[PDB]
């Protein structure tokens, strides 16, 4: 015999069920008794959903028993936001939870662009997820391929691809690329990943940003540094050359 369904606890099932006749009905949502049945379907979501020993075929059982009952109950719980601003998206690619990110964005109404209340995007915090196989990182490329790869966080302005940068992740820079992210962007000291890669003697990430079209080698921090200028500070030669070449 095969495996058991999970099933929506009683509690849960007429809290989606009300939800269902409410939702569109902004005096009741906004009463203080439906906060009662908002903060259950919150609860048991974020159980299921958001924990580094989350069961998948479990959030999959849930994901299709929501859509079940209604598309809006689907759309309203899978993008529900903690206390942090963080989503079941955000949670399961900190966590590295792939096959999860996977179904969620399958049900196709996840806000992949919203940040948390610390500043950061799903696509951003994926840039720094852990990343062990092929299969999980074709997710990744999906989930860059659904979302704004050029959102800039609330901290210090930084990309998806800064951060990747940052790291020396040349997998994840080689994903934001095709996905069309922007190499120009500065944050709010000015700085490029051209000029983070220049800095950490990442060669194979310079060359990666520079065969990019439209790259723009010129660019100057607020301090007026330009890549070269980094790449020389930090006595990294090989990087100096590929720059004075490809900008001139």
């Amino acid at each position: 015999h095969m495996r058991e369904r999970y099933e929506l606890s009683e509690k849960m099932l007429s809290a989606c069920n009300l939800l269902k006749n409410t939702i569109n009905d902004p005096k009741a949502l906004t009463s203080k008794d439906m906060r009662f049945c908002l903060n259950t379907l919150q609860h048991e979501w974020f159980r299921v959903s958001s924990q580094k020993s989350a069961i998948p075929a479990m959030v999959g059982d849930y994901i299709a028993a929501f859509e079940a009952i209604s598309p809006d109950v689907l759309r309203y719980v899978i993008n529900l936001a903690d206390g942090n601003g963080n989503t079941a998206l955000h949670y399961s690619v900190s966590h590295s939870n792939f096959e999860i990110v996977k179904l969620l964005l399958d049900a196709d109404v996840c806000n992949v662009d919203h940040q948390n209340k610390a500043g950061y995007t799903p696509i951003m915090l994926a840039a720094l997820a852990a990343v062990e196989a092929e299969k999980d990182m074709r997710i990744v490329e999906e989930l860059f391929g659904c979302g704004d790869v050029n959102a800039k966080a609330s901290q210090a302005g930084q990309t998806a691809l800064m951060l990747a940068v940052s790291h020396g992740r040349i997998d994840m820079v080689k994903g934001l690329l095709a996905c069309g992210a922007d190499v120009n962007i500065q944050d709010d000291e000015g700085s490029t990943a051209l000029m983070c890669a220049s800095e950490h003697g990442h060669v194979e990430i310079v060359k990666l940003l520079l065969a990019q079209p439209g790259c723009n080698g010129h660019l100057e921090d607020n301090d007026g540094s330009t890549a070269l200028s980094i790449a020389l500070e930090a006595g990294h030669k090989d990087i100096a050359v590929l720059l004075y070449a490809h900008v001139n």
